[PDB]
């Protein structure tokens, strides 16, 4: 994830232009190899046309260039790129929206599951560890960085996400499918055992716990779905064919012809086709947006920081269910205890953001007395 | 389903270009017959123009070609293809989103329904089998592969999805509609009987079970809706007419005219119209995206693997409600038992993904002392 | 509803081309009158230009045709058609998504409301009849076919959807608005009376019943909203003006001028403007998509089969709450009773769809021993 | 709201053409002033060019017209209009979707709150009046018609939406913000008092009541949000600048030049530029779609009928909670009491809509005996 | 936030034209620096071409200008701007939709948590203060104005959002991540303590409270997600490159060439390229829409008024849970006590908005007696 949110907080002078001086997650980093290949091919074709062809062959090449340049069209490539990249970006944000966060569940575990003794603490930690274990089980299946961190389930044992007993239990339950769903059944059965043991006082709290757990299950199932059901290969190949055919025909039709032949539109030899190169940067960077976002769980600069998410979820969940269980700050009267209209102060740097309330768009509508009286019937 | 998610994890050099060397679910596999027909028609017209027409007829054909080539427009076909294919892809992902997964329901069945004896085990298995039976009943109605697997309900009896008693009960309840909804009523009545029999301890657990069951019912009803209410035939015919008229007029207007006549734009005879063929690949592959995704439950390469889904759901549901009922791994203190900030290790292959936390975009905003003081009033 | 889902299960050779040989819900059925009017007007203008004008008048007509043909633009019509038809299709599928289905509610009524005697059976039937009566009350207000079936509420009395007592009660409660909401209040009060009478054992079941009832109420209210708040007339008129002005200027600018005058682009007289006719079919069929889907409750071929939905809902609801109440198939051990990994068989026609499981995209990532070891700290 | 849903029930011959003969909510009603201004400016410029310029000045004007006509582009205006109007229409339908309807809440109030005496009736009426008061408080803030109906809260007192006691209570609770949220807190506290007083028998009914109340609160908050956070002014100004610059350059570049000068494309003087006027109607009507829908709570023809909604909600809510509380029609056996497959009759006008059921798209798949047998293993 | 909703209530004569006379949040305010830079560069290039080049150099510059003007294309920039700005606007409204509002939660806190004594009042205030503290903790992380108001947590202590005890408790729980989630765990544990202490009478009320709290948690987590996961930098750079390359090539190709050379399209020297400047305003304002909305929590004119939201939420929440707890207006019979069809009056200014009810689109369908009779069978 490359974050530049602070750099674009305001629409200042050339705010998006300052983003062009970036390297991580940039157009250049994703495009330099393709651009160098295009450069080499274009200049090889140029040198062949200049110093490697006869006069008749050069005339034939000029006819070919004039024919190719008339078939270079911006409409199909722009249309398919816009629609395909919109689909890719929508799926990318949907994939982020299904990344599981155990915060609601950990709040309910810290609240509902009672007992400051060792058994209740162990129960809360085991429930939240089941949640985190299911999350990491799906993330090591969908994310290459998490898989590199945990190449096997024994790595999850060494990393504290799974106990040897849980590892053996998962080995007993081995079916020829992905077993990320097992910790959810473990969570349901353990919560049932907690409610039957008196640790959960009411079954409505059990229902809330299992509702949050099932929401996490749905998110992980959607992550598995996005990992499994790719965007159809035919669509990706259509977009790739469009872009690459466009620039293959630019590899010939955008060649600068001999200015001594007085060709229409080729009277000037600039050597470097800067407009073709700008089109290359724009179009192949538009393609690279999809090429980077199509699997947001890889190892690109703009890919999701899934290992950080796993670590943060584990730490925060364990702290919430273990150290923060019934550990409250002292409940004391606040600053606005007997002040019916609290007015928190503003700093000197924020005094300009003190704004009057918007009372609705109809507040300033002016009406005279005659038209404000209620008409009978 | 053709999965290439691992191949596009990173935006590497020509990552989408390596996808062009695929055959299953590719442009070529979906396009070779149409392209061969187009090739044959184009070259037959070419040979008729060359060696089967008089001089006046050839001049008339040249006039016709010049007239047809001026009416070849990229705007309508690209517009209608973009919007129609966007609709098709949206409906395709919606159809996947309504494929039923019994994991939440099977967790609730494994937890709520009590009893390690034969009767409670039979009750849990029968409930989860009702869920899977309803799912397979709608899937054999919407999917051609599932229907080929189960041409009749007696095949479902031989496959263990339905007992002979359930088959006879469904035969008694025969109405002149699709009877996929029956197992949901069976599930509701059986869960009510379980709650009245003491197997379900509280009616809130019954409510949760029936909520998950009704969610599965809504998903199956949406699958039936997508199978019944197709995209309107007029829209599909509009897109088909656009594409096929475009290439019917390319069948004549893209013919290479006689270079001895010195026609503008036809001074070169390349024999093979590679740009027309690239346009054909692009546009008819864009059409084939819709032609493949319009019914994602058929037997295409990119169609859903519904038989695998049915088998996996049956196996996982039966294992969850039967073998995993109150079968928990030993609850033991974890690795981070008394470690308030757990730090799971990273492998050498994943040490570069250890990242500092993003504390918000306002964290690096610099303010001096004077503008940080709270102003009075 | 015209269903061709089985015909487009696979992306076969010309699968969308075979849909062009259809008549119901086709382009031709929705377009033949407009196309005949366009044909007659075009050929009348042609005959006026040929055999009804002087030489100077013919020259003036040729100038007018050359001026009109330069203002025939594809961009505005395609843009507005794409966006407007996308809006129409989205609203059409939203209107289908709000068609009420009582299956969840009927499952909850069959389960929760107890009593195999006459009173409990009457109670269940009356509740589900209130649901179906509200559905049919909104559908006879939004659908022309349902209104033709039930022109008055007395027709609903003769059709069994309403009793004479309910008809008199609705006549007492007559307000100058649509009274489709009344059966929902009836359902709520009857369910409260059932819970107070002991027929509903717990108020949580009452809450579930009323939640499903309120979901049906929201769907019917959305149907009323879509019937009331049309797409704004200005937008529809904008699209209509665009299309009809395009073809009014094609009625003159696409006329074949005299070939003896040697006009650029008019050197050939084809008599029949096949490309203008293909554009007419495409564009006015794109318009007809919106013209058919804008009110999906009318009597078009692709309009919703609302009368069938009403009949199916009534039959299925009455069967579910009356005959299927606590009427369960015998609960017996299944085929996979002691088989921990069930494997249902495949037919010879479906053996090719037996697929291995997708274990995640990271499953085939290769790592050596050195980079798989956990690094310290 | 202009409703033409009945006029577009079928895709008949020129169904959208018959909508062009409308005046309320039409293109002409929203466009006549702008079109007359454009007409006057165009003909003033025409008369200046004809009878108010010297020969050299006329030649300079002709050069200016030829220069302006080459910069008249349809692409930017169509793109920005399509995207902006799509945003406006989406926000308009979202604003309708957040218009509060108290029907679910009034059903729950009529059911849950018990007592046919004066106190329970007063309690139900006060709860539903709190709901309607909150709705009208937000609607008089977002809608100009509702504000004209109730310029002050004392008008709400005279209109029965608020009692003098509630008006005084709201005056006591005066904060410098919009106080539409107060009746929701009133509803919550009154429902709590009702449950503690025995009028609400179970707290689950209290939860359902407050859930419906909070849904209404969310809808009203979204209405306030749409009233407050407008579409950004820069986007609206971009679209306005595009359209108005397009027609300002059409005001000169679309002038008919002198035909005696033999200008290319200006050899004919039609006086009235009908194609420029059609473009004006189309584009400025596309703009007027956004200009009318951007605030759907104003006083346009297609704006929401908010006063009718308020009146209908008040009447229906009071009738539902007061007269329909435990007032049920007599529960009697229906027409299909012992008829397991009910078949309601069809009228002669609706007999053609009797359709066979769609049993799924796989129902007609033909398989022979050999390929239907289950293969072993 | 710049609100002009009242100015666009009606589609009046030039309603969007009157918005062009605005300065705050306008095109000019966001564009004047870029436009002045473009103006200076264009006129510097103009003066170099006029008074700083030789005749051969001027001819070369004319060739360069003719070459650059043929590569100025509107299609890619318009496509990428439309799609990118649509994405930005969608994300901007999603970010507003996840701004937390404690109104539902404060209603439930005012209702459920009992006790008019000091302890219950302190409990309600502490719960609602936990909600507001979590909201302000995420808003000071995502919003620059809120961070300027509260540069540190000690500023939150001085502003009454946090007590010194809560500040010390948060300092004890310090993990190397953002600690905005802590008040949600505090809320859950405090609500559990309230229910165990008898302040919350039933656990269903506890479930409702924690459901509203978890909804607020999800909204704040989505705000954190939008702050962290920016739109990918490659897409922003693609759009920026497109726009800036378009206007860099307009900086040369739109120069007015020497009219004495008689160049096609350059026969007139207008000095000021008003059409290029209109294109600049339109396109760079379209870009500025995204440049302003990409981070809606900055300090732009159209950015969200987050400090006002924080203050309003604090005041309204404290008033609702403290002063409005069981403080109800006197429950008295209303104006329509025994009036079954209430008719609130209309003012003279609103009498035209009194409209008859829409009874459905099928209400005016005419049928004769013969076709209204039910057909047998
Ligand atoms: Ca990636
Ligand atoms: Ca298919
Ligand atoms: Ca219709
Ligand atoms: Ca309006
Ligand atoms: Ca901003
Ligand atoms: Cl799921
Ligand atoms: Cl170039
Ligand atoms: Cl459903
Ligand atoms: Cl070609
Ligand atoms: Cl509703
Ligand atoms: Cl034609
Ligand atoms: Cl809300
Ligand atoms: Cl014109
Ligand atoms: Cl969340
Ligand atoms: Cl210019």
């Amino acid at each position: 994830t490359i974050t530049y949110t602070s750099q674009v907080a305001n629409a200042r002078l050339g705010s998006f232009s300052r983003l062009l001086l970036c390297w991580r997650g940039s157009i250049y980093k994703l495009l330099y190899g393709e651009f160098l290949i295009f450069l080499l091919c274009y200049y090889i074709i140029r040198f062949i046309y200049r110093l490697a062809l006869t006069e008749e062959q050069q005339l034939m090449f000029e006819k070919l260039t004039l024919y190719c340049d008339s078939y270079i069209q911006l409409i199909p490539i722009s249309f398919v790129l816009g629609f395909y990249v919109t689909l890719v970006v929508t799926r990318w944000w949907n994939q982020y929206e299904n990344l599981p966060w155990p915060d609601r569940l950990m709040s309910l575990v810290s609240g509902f599951v009672e007992g400051k003794d060792e058994q209740g603490r162990l129960l809360r930690r085991t429930l939240i560890r089941y949640a985190n274990l299911g999350n990491v089980l799906i993330l090591r299946s969908v994310s290459t960085a998490v898989y590199k961190r945990f190449p096997s389930a024994q790595h999850l044992v060494q990393a504290g996400f799974m106990t040897p007993a849980e590892h053996k239990q998962l080995e007993k339950l081995s079916l020829p499918h992905n077993m990320f769903w097992v910790p959810w059944v473990w969570f349901a059965n353990l919560s049932m055992k907690a409610w039957l043991g008196g640790r959960i006082r009411d079954p409505i709290l059990l229902q809330s716990l299992l509702n949050e757990m099932n929401t996490l299950r749905t998110q992980c199932g959607h992550l598995y779905a996005y990992d499994w059901i790719s965007i159809p290969l035919v669509y990706t190949q259509v977009v790739t064919v469009a872009v690459y055919s466009f620039f293959l025909t630019c590899l010939v039709g955008r060649q600068f012809l001999n200015p001594a032949k007085a060709y229409p539109g080729h009277e000037l030899d600039l050597v470097v086709p800067v407009f073709t190169f700008l089109q290359f940067f724009f179009y192949v960077g538009w393609l690279k947006v999809a090429e980077q976002l199509i699997n947001p769980f890889g190892e690109d600069d703009d890919d999701f920081e899934t290992n950080w998410i796993v670590d943060r979820n584990l730490q925060v969940s364990l702290l919430a269910v273990d150290e923060m269980h019934q550990d409250l700050p002292r409940m004391e009267p606040d600053m606005y205890w007997n002040k019916p209209e609290p007015q928190p102060p503003y700093t000197a740097a924020s005094a300009q953001f003190r704004r009057a309330s918007f009372m609705g768009s109809t507040f300033n509508i002016s009406l005279n007395k005659e038209e404000m009286e209620f008409q009978p019937n």
